[PDB]
């Protein structure tokens, strides 16, 4: 069984569960996870944006399929949502899809929860250890059935036009660490 992901503390990380996703680096390389908008006057869509110091927004997991312990593990397909109130017509799940005013396949807003077909693969993502101590990476290769619409790869942070921290799907990847909310 592939091995636990462990929160900064040294204790598993859970599915049902409030963390906060933050760069591994202290004192640099930005903040945790939040949402945001286009920077167009536009309000909507969101999509998921690092936080340049703060520890963003509570995240949970939540299985693709049923965890008996109910650990979150390495390289297993599974959900992300923010727990939080936003103003949008979508729903808080992320996804991977393409965004306004950003080149490329960008995480987003408006996932789905569960696998049915293929659109529900676009909210499944992957955690894989990383360099740096207690950090993991976000990867999407779902093991589901999809479409080859939407190339395989690791999230990283991309400055776009605004100078705002979009995560998007490229070779190279950000290192995150995960802290219990409370
Ligand atoms: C999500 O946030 C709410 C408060 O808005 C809190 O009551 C709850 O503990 C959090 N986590 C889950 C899993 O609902």
């Amino acid at each position: 069984a592939p091995k636990p992901i462990v929160d900064i503390d040294g204790k598993p990380v859970l599915y049902g569960v409030d963390y906060f996703v933050v760069s591994a680096i202290w004192g640099a390389g930005g903040g945790g996870l939040t949402v945001y908008g286009p920077g167009n006057k536009k309000k909507c869509p969101l999509s998921v944006v690092q936080d340049p110091f703060d520890n963003g927004e509570p995240i949970i997991f939540s299985a693709i399929k049923n965890v008996k312990d109910n650990i979150v593990r390495e390289s297993v397909d599974l959900n992300v949502k923010f727990n939080i109130t936003i103003n949008c017509n979508e729903t808080t799940a992320w996804k991977v899809d393409r965004f306004p005013g950003v080149i490329g396949w960008t995480v987003t807003l408006g996932g789905e929860k569960g696998y049915h077909g293929f659109e529900s693969t676009h909210s499944m993502f992957k955690i894989k250890k990383a360099g740096l101590p207690f950090s993991y990476k976000f990867h999407f290769c779902p093991s589901y059935p999809r479409t080859r619409l939407i190339p395989c790869n690791n999230v990283d942070i991309f400055f776009d036009k605004y100078r705002i921290r979009r995560l998007i799907l490229t070779n190279d990847a950000k290192e995150f660490v995960f802290i219990k909310t409370n």
